[PDB]
DNA sequence: GCCGAACTCG
DNA sequence: CGAGTTCGGC
């Protein structure tokens, strides 16, 4: 799809919410992926559930988190697939388990998913500084006006 | 850190 | 009703 449609989807990731507060996991993971691209740490469209992703997620997650949020990178790593541009390369022999899997922890991710990957169009677009700046602003639209002071 | 259970969103 | 979170006993 087009840059317009990605901008729209990055603005509406359907994050978990509770009493007005938005779980920032899906935002922090997309920001971490864009960070990795920017730094040249993610040259191929192949996003492993590894220390490098977890550290980049934690850096962004800590910037956004409230006291109630828990550093659980396995959750957006799985649940971002409802966005339509975030996909899972499923491990050999795991195709049927994957269908009813839950992202209950790291071993559940590692059993089922070899790595995550993007739409090829999105991956190419994110090579572009202007696109990353655009989609970064789009991600902030997931957060309510009332929490912007603590979560932006 | 695991996952069944609980919770809230919509 | 399912999605996407946190909780709690282990
Ligand atoms: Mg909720």
């Amino acid at each position: 799809m087009s840059l317009l449609e990605y901008e729209a989807k990055f603005s509406e990731l359907n994050p978990n919410r509770r009493h007005g507060n938005t779980s920032p996991h899906k935002i922090a993971m997309l920001l971490a992926v864009m960070d990795l691209i920017e730094s040249g740490s993610l040259q191929e469209n192949r996003i492993y559930f590894d220390r490098q992703l977890k550290d980049a997620f934690t850096k962004r997650f800590n910037e956004l988190k409230s006291e109630a949020d828990r550093d659980n990178p396995h959750l957006p790593y799985y649940h971002l697939h409802t966005s339509g541009f975030w996909h899972h390369q499923v491990n050999p022999g795991q195709r049927e388990s994957y269908k009813t899997m839950s992202a209950s922890g790291a071993s559940a991710i590692d059993q089922h998913i070899a790595y995550a990957y993007l739409d090829e169009e999105l991956f190419e677009l994110l090579q572009n500084f202007t696109v990353r700046k655009l989609l970064t602003s789009a991600l902030d639209r997931n957060f309510a006006i009332t929490e912007t002071s603590r979560k932006s």
